[PDB]
């Protein structure tokens, strides 16, 4: 039986667990179950991309990648910057109830969509920008996605960001394998012009059962997958799989980098494993390797 003290990646100082015995139990369940029961649901911005780079270069968000493109109206990045100035403080307000935050985030994504309308746009601009950031993914991301593909594990990248940017980055990093799907806000085009974003709207606080559930198209791909790894860097990522009705065991992994001491309690109450300044996929990959080892024995 697997014991945490025998799993090196989980014994490191930066791996924090509120209840190590529960984490150990969940791991043993995933290993008993095999890869055929597993699915992954992961955030993109600052989960798949790094929170901290080695060379100190900045990493933009998926929206930032879009805003860096050259063929935007001269008005554009300034106007989105204004909207950011208004709504970002609200997004991170520590006192505001989630219901109020949700009203405001709906406003932000709506207005952002309305700005992103009325002019033509070539996806290749996005590709040119995204190409500069394929070197900014977490260490061993390539190996992680290769493991998932080899094991046939469905992997959903569930992002409140700009989907076209997410897809461009993953595709160019050679990790957008057939088992990987992206649910996000994609640019809508009509008669050759941008027309905002394709519904449904996905913002920071509805990445849950109200968007991803048993009526979703994606559900048919994963309805037999009751063991889930959920990965993200925000508290708002912890519910990404809440709409999967027959899940039996979920391991929630949170990457914590900003304001570590202030956020530590909340993160440890929300995630099963909290990874403090861990710019690698070595912990998720550890889980996959133990699942695969047993799969091989059973074969
Ligand atoms: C509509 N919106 C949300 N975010 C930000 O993207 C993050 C990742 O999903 C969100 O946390 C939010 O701060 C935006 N950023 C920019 N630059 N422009 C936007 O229109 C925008
Ligand atoms: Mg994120």
């Amino acid at each position: 039986r697997l014991r945490l003290q025998d799993i090196p990646a989980l014994t490191q100082d930066h791996c924090r667990m509120r209840d190590p015995a529960e984490v150990e139990r969940i791991i043993n369940e995933f290993v008993i179950g095999g890869p055929e029961r597993m699915q992954i649901v992961s955030d993109f911005d600052y989960t798949i991309t790094k929170q901290r780079t080695e060379d100190g270069g900045a990493v933009p968000s998926s929206f930032g990648i879009f805003n860096a493109c050259q063929s935007l109206p001269e008005n554009f990045k300034a106007e989105t910057d204004k909207l950011y100035h208004k709504y970002r403080p609200i997004e991170i307000d520590p006192h505001m109830p989630i219901a109020e935050k949700v009203q405001y985030m709906i406003e932000w994504w709506t207005k952002s969509g309305e700005l992103t309308s009325g002019f033509p746009f070539d996806q290749s601009e996005i590709d040119q920008i995204a190409s500069k950031y394929t070197h900014a993914l977490r260490d061993r991301t390539h190996e992680f996605f290769a493991d998932l593909q080899r094991l046939g594990i469905p992997t959903l990248v569930f992002s409140a960001g700009l989907g076209n940017s997410v897809v461009s980055v993953l595709r160019q990093a050679n990790v957008l394998h057939p088992n990987v799907k992206v649910v996000s806000n994609f640019l809508q085009f009509r008669d050759g012009l941008l027309d905002g974003f394709q519904q449904p709207m996905i913002h920071t606080f509805n990445k849950n059962e109200t968007v991803l559930n048993e009526t979703s198209e994606y559900y048919d791909l994963v309805h037999t997958r009751d063991h889930i790894i959920v990965m993200g860097d925000s508290i708002g990522d912890a519910d990404m799989a809440s709409g999967v009705p027959a899940s039996s065991h979920i391991m929630k992994i949170g990457f914590l980098f900003d304001h570590v001491e202030a956020n530590m309690k909340k993160y440890m109450d929300t995630f099963d494993i909290v990874l403090v300044d861990d710019q690698t996929m070595d912990v998720p990959r550890t889980l996959l390797s133990l699942i695969e080892k047993q799969h091989k024995l059973n074969l």
